[PDB]
């Protein structure tokens, strides 16, 4: 039941199976492909910078440029096949961590299992449409011939920005420049990932203060939870809110998805106000109604597939009542409890369980960022444990880098090397 | 049931559990103590050079000695607390491991399972005898308070020669100068590993294609496990040192100097076993037969101990352990079919079956020329060597190609002098 996490080297040669050239979604008209490494089922690794749709100036700002910013900027991450390896072993350790424990297996079985709907709502409602990029990209097999393929997941390494990590869903846009969003709308699509593991910012937190590097498994994790969403099509960008109470360690600049709050989840919960939760979960179940009824007409398939068990599918991903005459409609009872399930992963939770500290609440304040250099080293970071590796777990020794940012940057000055954390420039 | 595997750092504090001070056997009279972690239930590790009864002029050897020897010598190996702390790691990494498939899932609750008998050939035989060094040792805990503990296993980090690992038994001393192996004599005894898993040789095999002699690295997970056969046998008391044989042929592939004791090939296991001859094979097992025999007599005579223990939960561990038959009236005797069947069942553990369930490439037999040797500087780099696959990640498990080190120590000795780099083995000088 708990998925299996494959293994691959960077130049391990195609195999038409868990390593293939594939060409990801918007990159149909320009027709390229790219070296893809099949991780989990449905899940495949680009260990490439994400570059589609980015100015190529933005990779390499320039010094007065970069001040201001939060982030880190280096157009030669990743530039390299030695490196593009160490960032897919890395990527395959993060998963053996959050497979390690059955709150993060639950969570790597529903990426793996809630795939997308077969159609959205501009495709034929009689129909499981599968030929479309929201569902399905073309691969590049050994021999150079084209086939399609279904899976729920692709992940890039960063793009300009090497501290940032971000979710994205899919649009499919028949004609006339429309545009679908099933990530949105229930059916769910193929996501997008950004994640960039050896790039990492701090939290404070009072024992006395001091700050705290983050677990890289811990943030994949966080970006696996919009992903679910995706998948479910629960996923929002709007319904953007500020905090009622501002509270002494909430850092506010604008209103933000309310999204980010479930998924941080714990206390950031109650920050989403009672009539916008109501709200979300109302349209996502006038959805999940819509999709019943539409599964109820589906007698052909654009492709040659079983659509009686992909049907049985569907009715367990939506928890659907199937009646005595084999008409799916929406039960109660059975959406309140798939609707908790959803919103039950959360970062709160997940810390919690995999014993990991992390920060007080989605506005808390960034420090950094780091460079962590030696994930791969299991005298520094394991599977099983994290940093906290036997009596570093107390007080999560094993997460803490310093008492504050300016004492830190004296140290390094100093000549002090620490083989967790290099602040960045 | 499969066991669980214990994470520390050599700095870590005492903490009465998996982390305390013990008093090795043989340090009784000096009193020295060690710290110690408790990697599994009943081992314990103690990350430091095993000095023993060794003359200390022998870690470091002169330049006449040591160019002869096919082994390698520095003196300030395990000297800090970083380098005791990076063994620790290792070790860890390798009992992860072992615990990651059945086969090594088995032999690890083995090796906790397999307690000694308390008592040998010269204590009472009415009585469950538990204060010598064969059976227990002090600890001190982090109040101070000095206690008695009982284990299976400690583990040293080497001797002088740095490529050397072995297992060894512990010896009774009543009086008179007297000496029991009670782990050669089927009560087995606490058992002692030196072992080093940085320092490796290499094997060489022709491969059935290309027609290509290479060079292939020892998985040091396969070495650690090789060690722990040996540890198997001194705990069920079958530990041999004599029985010593050559080969009826020597094969191309082997390099044979001296007789050697029959249980190397037994620990080998596959095409070793005909080795052995068939009488030394029925020989011995004819002596452990009669040496259980002997424990279920003994066992059927105990009504007291040396310690506060529960008696009768021992009686019932070691009627599971020997596989003993015990009748309606509670007496205990040795069934001859359940013998059989343990006996088996010890001698099942063997590097080759193991190689074969871990994917593990290994020597064409016990008598196989050794190369090298060599240092192993990234164990605890996941992208050179993990716990679920060692060496052979992703397709580098063709041809076990990641254990594929070169073709001959003659053009690896020639690239590491060009400065072509290995991040998977070093040449020692
Ligand atoms: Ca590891
Ligand atoms: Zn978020
Ligand atoms: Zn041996």
């Amino acid at each position: 039941m708990p998925v299996v996490i494959n293994s691959f080297n960077y130049d391990d040669p195609v195999n038409d199976n868990t390593i293939i050239y594939i060409r990801p979604p918007y990159y149909e008209t320009s027709n390229t492909y790219f070296k893809a490494f099949q991780i989990m089922d449905n899940v495949w690794i680009i260990p490439e910078r994400y570059r589609l749709g980015i100015d190529p100036s933005l990779f390499n700002p320039p010094v007065s440029l970069k001040a201001g910013s939060d982030g880190y900027f280096d157009p030669n991450y990743l530039s390299t096949n030695t490196e593009k390896n160490k960032y897919l072993q890395i990527m395959i350790k993060l998963f053996k961590r959050i497979n390690s424990k059955p709150a993060g297996q639950i969570l790597l079985e529903e990426i793996k299992n809630a795939i997308p709907y077969l159609g959205n709502s501009y495709t034929q409602e009689e129909q499981f449409t599968t030929n479309n990029r929201t569902v399905s990209f073309n691969v590049k097999l050994a021999n150079g011939n084209i086939v399609q393929q279904m899976a729920n997941l692709i992940i890039w390494g960063p793009g300009p920005d090497l501290t940032t990590n971000k979710t994205g869903g899919i649009i499919y846009s028949p004609y006339q420049s429309m545009e679908a969003t099933p990530y949105k709308d229930g059916f769910g699509s193929i996501m997008t990932v950004e994640f960039s593991p050896e790039y990492a910012t701090a939290f404070n937190d009072i024992s006395s203060p001091s700050l705290f590097i983050k677990d890289p498994a811990l943030i994949l994790m966080h970006e696996l939870i919009h992903v679910l969403h995706g998948l479910y099509g629960t996923y929002i960008t709007e319904y953007k809110i500020t905090p009622n109470v501002v509270q002494s360690y909430m850092k506010v600049t604008k209103p933000i998805t309310s999204a980010e709050f479930l998924t941080f989840g714990g206390r950031d919960r109650n920050i989403v106000p009672q009539s916008i939760q109501s709200q979300l979960y109302n349209k996502v179940l006038s959805d999940y109604k819509r999709i019943a009824s539409r599964l109820n007409k589906v007698n052909t398939a654009t492709a040659l597939i079983n659509i009686d068990e992909f049907k049985n599918l569907y009715e367990w991903k939506y928890q659907f009542a199937k009646d005595s005459n084999g008409v799916y409609s929406v039960d109660l009872n059975k959406f309140e409890q798939l609707y908790k399930k959803i919103y039950s992963f959360t970062e709160f939770n997940l810390a919690y369980e995999f014993k990991i500290k992390t920060r007080l609440g989605y506005l808390a304040e960034n420090f950094g960022p780091f460079y962590l250099p030696n994930l791969l080293d299991d005298s520094i970071y394991t599977e099983v444990d994290g940093f906290n590796i036997g009596a570093l777990s107390i007080n999560y020794q094993g997460q803490n880098i310093g008492s504050d940012i300016n004492s830190i940057k004296k140290l390094q000055g100093q000549g002090v090397v620490s083989r967790v954390v290099r602040l960045c420039s």
